[PDB]
This record gives C-alpha cells, sequence and structure tokens, in this order.
C-alpha cells in the first residue's frame, strides 16, 4: 500500500505570561510532558508493561488492555502532561515503543483570588474565559510545525525536520495589585460569610490612573481544578452583573443641583414627614423624623423626599446628562467577556415620578465597574481617567465631565456623609477622611431580598482610590450596617499597602 508517510506535527507556542502590575505572576504556561506511543513497537516489549504500567501510575492490566487493543494503530497517547521530572523516570526506563513530547499547561498561582479577571484557557490552550480570552490573540503566539518520516511500522525513520519555528506570546500586564486583590478577596469573602449573603462584589480603582486595582467576587472558583464548577461561581459580577444603584447616585444628582444654578450647599429643603405623594406613588425616606435639611444633610440621611424635591426644581435632563457623563448605564471601553452596559433611561419629555425616582437611583442599572468609575470621576475633581484592565504607564488625558468646582464641594459633602454625626460611622477608616455614600436597593417583587452598597473614595484631602462594595441579599440588610465596615476595613489596608499619607491621625483636638 504505503512505503513510507510523512506526519504533520504541531511545535506548541509558549503562551504569554500574565502578571499583575508589579509582575508578579497569574497565569504561567509550566512545562509538561506527554507520553506517547507507537504500540507495533510496544507489542515487542511485552515484559516491559508492568514497570511502565507502574511508573504511568496505571493498572497493569487495563494498560495493557489499552495497548492491545490499539495494536494496529501507530500512534496513541499513554499520558499527556505529567511533570517534566514524572516524565524523566519513565524516559528512564527506556522501553521500546515509548517518546516524549514537551508541551505547556497554564497555571494559574492565585488561583481563586483572580479567577474571574484572569479567566482560563481551554485543553487546547485556548482563552476560554475573562482576560485569557479577551487577550487570546495577544497571549497565544504562533506554534510551529515539524514532519516525521514514518515507517510501514510507524517507526519514525527520519528525525523530525522543522518547518515553521513557534514564536512565543506576548507577556500582558493587569492593572490589578495582586496585594490588594487578596486583602479585597478576604475581606468579601469574611463579610459574605458573616451576613450570610448570596453574592457579592468589590471593585477597587486608581482615581488618578484608571486602572482596576483589584476585582474581586463571590462565589469563586480554583481555575486550576474544575471539577464540578458551577456556571453561577463563575461570573465575573462587577462587569458582568448589572444591579440598582439607589441612594449611591444621589450625588451625581446633587452634582447637576449644584451645576444648574438654581442651588447653593447652605440651601434647606423641608424633607417632613419623610414622605412625598406622586400620584399614587408614595416617595419614603427611611429615617422620618426631619424637617429642615440643608444640602448635605440630604445626603447624610439619604432623603429620597429632599433628593426628589431639588430633582423636580432642576430638571430631570440635568441629571441624565451628569450620570451619562460619568458613564452610569454607557460602555466602557473595556471589551470584557460578557461585560454589561446596564440602562440609564431617558426620555423627550421626563414625567414627574421618573424625574424623582432617577434622581434616587430606582430603575436604572449599572455594573459595580461603572460606579466604581463614576466615583472616580467624582474623586478625580470631576475628571474620568479612561478605565483600564492593564497596566496603564502613560496615562491618557482624563475628560472633564463635573466642573472642578461642583466635584469638589460634593466631595465635601461626601466626606460629611462618612464624618458627620447622624452618618454612616461604620465607613471611616482609621487614621484617613474617607468619602461615600451607602445604598440599599430592595429587589421589588424579588420577597424580602435586598442589595447592601457602598461606594467611596480616600483620602479626602488628595483622593487616590474609589471603591465599591456590592452584598447581594445578606440575611439579617443595610448598606450603613453591611458594606459600610468592609469599605472601611478593606480602605485602611489598601491605603497602608500603597503607602499613602494618613491625613487624619492629628495629635492635637483643634478649636472649632
Ligand atoms: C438609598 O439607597 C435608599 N434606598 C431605597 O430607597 C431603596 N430601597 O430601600 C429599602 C429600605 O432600605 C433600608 C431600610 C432600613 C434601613 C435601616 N438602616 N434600618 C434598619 C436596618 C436593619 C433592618 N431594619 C431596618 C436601611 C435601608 C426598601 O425600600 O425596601 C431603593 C432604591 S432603588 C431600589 N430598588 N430600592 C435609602 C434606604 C433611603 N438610603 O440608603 S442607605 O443605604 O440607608 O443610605
Ligand atoms: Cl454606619
Ligand atoms: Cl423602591
Amino acid at each position: 500500500g504505503d512505503a513510507r508517510s510523512v506526519r504533520h506535527i504541531a511545535i506548541p507556542a509558549h503562551r504569554g505570561l500574565i502578571t499583575d502590575r508589579n509582575g508578579e505572576p497569574l497565569a504561567v504556561s509550566t512545562p509538561v510532558t506527554t507520553l506517547w506511543a507507537n504500540p507495533k513497537e510496544l507489542m515487542t516489549a511485552k515484559e516491559r508493561w508492568p514497570q511502565l504500567a507502574a511508573a504511568l501510575g496505571q493498572d497493569t492490566k487495563l494498560f495493557a488492555d489499552r495497548i492491545e487493543q490499539n495494536a494496529e494503530r501507530e500512534f496513541i497517547y499513554l499520558v499527556r502532561g505529567l511533570t517534566p521530572e514524572q516524565g524523566e523516570g519513565v524516559i528512564a526506563l527506556k522501553v521500546p515503543g515509548v517518546y516524549s513530547i514537551e508541551e505547556f499547561r497554564r497555571f494559574y498561582p492565585a488561583g481563586e483570588v483572580v479567577a474571574h479577571a484572569v479567566g482560563f484557557t481551554d485543553v487546547d490552550d485556548r482563552g476560554r474565559e475573562g482576560i485569557e480570552l479577551a487577550f487570546d490573540e495577544w497571549l497565544a503566539g504562533v506554534p510551529g510545525k515539524r514532519q516525521v518520516l514514518k515507517d510501514r511500522r510507524g517507526r519514525v525513520i527520519k528525525d523530525v525536520q522543522v518547518t515553521k519555528n513557534a514564536k512565543p506570546g506576548k507577556t500582558l500586564a493587569l492593572s490589578i495589585d495582586l496585594r490588594l486583590q487578596y486583602l479585597a478577596h478576604r475581606e468579601l469573602r469574611n463579610a459574605l460569610l458573616e451576613n450570610g449573603a448570596k453574592a457579592g462584589s468589590l471593585v477597587i480603582m486608581d482615581v488618578k490612573t484608571g486602572e482596576i486595582l483589584a476585582m474581586t467576587n463571590q462565589p469563586t472558583y480554583n481555575p486550576n481544578n474544575r471539577r464540578n464548577l458551577q456556571p453561577a461561581a463563575m461570573r465575573n459580577r462587577a462587569m458582568i452583573d448589572v444591579f440598582e444603584p439607589g441612594s449611591t447616585v444621589k450625588p451625581f444628582s446633587m452634582s447637576a443641583a449644584l451645576a444648574s444654578g438654581r442651588w447653593k450647599p447652605s440651601d434647606i429643603v423641608d424633607v417632613y414627614p419623610g414622605t412625598l405623594q406622586i400620584g399614587r406613588y408614595t416617595i419614603r425616606d427611611v429615617s422620618r423624623n426631619s424637617r429642615q435639611l440643608d444640602l448635605t444633610g440630604i445626603l447624610i440621611k439619604s432623603s429620597n423626599v429632599g433628593i426628589s424635591k431639588i430633582a423636580f426644581d432642576i430638571g430631570a435632563e440635568s441629571i441624565y446628562s451628569v450620570m451619562q457623563q460619568v458613564g452610569l448605564g454607557q460602555d466602557t471601553g473595556l471589551g470584557f467577556p460578557g461585560e454589561r452596559v446596564g440602562n440609564l433611561p431617558n426620555h423627550r419629555k421626563w414625567p414627574k415620578a421618573e424625574t424623582a425616582t432617577l434622581a434616587y437611583g430606582y430603575g436604572l442599572s449599572v455594573t459595580a465597574i461603572q460606579l466604581a468609575h463614576a466615583y472616580a470621576a467624582l474623586a478625580n475633581d470631576g475628571k474620568s481617567v479612561p478605565l483600564s484592565m492593564t497596566r496603564v504607564d502613560r496615562v491618557p488625558d482624563g475628560v472633564q465631565v463635573i466642573s472642578p468646582e461642583v466635584a469638589s464641594t460634593v466631595q465635601g459633602m461626601l466626606q460629611q456623609v462618612v464624618e458627620a454625626q447622624g452618618g454612616v460611622f461604620r465607613a471611616q477608616v482609621p487614621g484617613y477622611h474617607a468619602a461615600g455614600k451607602s445604598g440599599t436597593a430592595r429587589k421589588v417583587s424579588v420577597e424580602n431580598a435586598y442589595r447592601s452598597l457602598f461606594a467611596g473614595f480616600a483620602p479626602a484631602t488628595d483622593p487616590r482610590i474609589a471603591m465599591v462594595v456590592v452584598i447581594d441579599e445578606p440575611s439579617k440588610y443595610f448598606g450603613g450596617l453591611v458594606s459600610a465596615p468592609v469599605f472601611s476595613k478593606v480602605m485602611a489596608g489598601a491605603l497602608r499597602l500603597m503607602n499613602v499619607p494618613p491625613d487624619n491621625l492629628p495629635t492635637a483636638k483643634l478649636v472649632p
């Protein structure tokens, strides 16, 4: 039939390393040794089989069955992906017909801690989820090709000849700081356990560079062992899940009020009796023991009524404009697999009820990433630096989306939300002035179910990082009792890790 045969073999390309921003390995192509066999040669050395089988960790008779059943094939795999050292002891047995191929297997040194961001490759070493998928072309490289001239009995007579070399993939350095990532991962997980919550997300970003410094979710999974992996655990919820932001968008409503020319911080709004009726609907505050609140007090008490009255006065168009311009419900440009854009509703003419509900964050849907980016722009004196999941060496120009004077005023109000009497004191960061806003969003007709939110930034004197904590369905639940302490603990550790000077460790009690 055939005197010879020409078999073609690909030379595997070394897949690009993924590191965090400091060069810590997050995805590594590690060398592995695959053993294959020519059964026609192996069948001439049967008395070596029990020793070979032992070296492979395989049952003597099952190994023998496998060879005998494939006795005519010129090629079977004995085992793929042993360690180089395990392969080295088998090669030393010098069994006829047993040969080795070096290939690579992806290893994820941080495991579940950064699994949602990094993703993973399939058995064919192709990116399937996360960054591995999004940057697959960058990471993959260009494999080579060999030619093997084989026998009529499958024995490779002519030594392989290399057609094309293997071109390695490119290194990729993420924006993530693995130190902050571990801190965020451990504090979110502990908070979930303490609160009996179903899921959660935590985003940390650099307000000055747009970099995503940490992005963790629960549940998570071990990418190095995906046996019994369930779909819910795979979700990078910070990017691919949407939620109503509720009270956490009130600083943007307040930004529109101050940009309107119609409102100044010392203005007061009468929110008594803690409710406001619009047709058949009643807007309700949680704490309903207030009458006059100034604009800062409306944020401290989180008065839906107060922000609603302001929204009626200034018009929803101005609030829509700020929310759109800080990115809520807008494409982020990151291109993360499955990333959601959410929804910021718009109208030619805004009905009165929807003007109020926009202003306190009902009925729009955002991602944790978007909410964090919005807070980063506010923290950065109103200038939005573009998002990045990769290390930023040369920072692109930002876009001024809130005037610096309005941004600075709203920043001070959010510092009061954390530090003033009656505010979110469990969000305070010891040694630092922190600023932010809690939220609690009921999942309407979705039976005693809520999300607890906190969004903020620090240090208030020169903001460095913005943070969003989302805790999904705690079993207690308020934003200020559930997500606020997580913000405090993670913000304190992250500021320390970044060597940020404390701006609230005075040694003297000053007066005023
Ligand atoms: C802002 O986010 C805003 N939230 C809402 O109006 C929305 N839902 O509100 C839910 C009620 O939320 C709370 C109730 C009670 C408390 C609280 N501190 N008191 C106790 C805590 C322990 C349990 N017993 C009560 C805190 C929050 C609701 O209506 O069920 C909302 C907006 S969009 C959407 N889908 N839902 C409020 C709650 C006014 N401010 O939020 S904040 O986090 O408290 O600052
Ligand atoms: Cl609190
Ligand atoms: Cl509601």
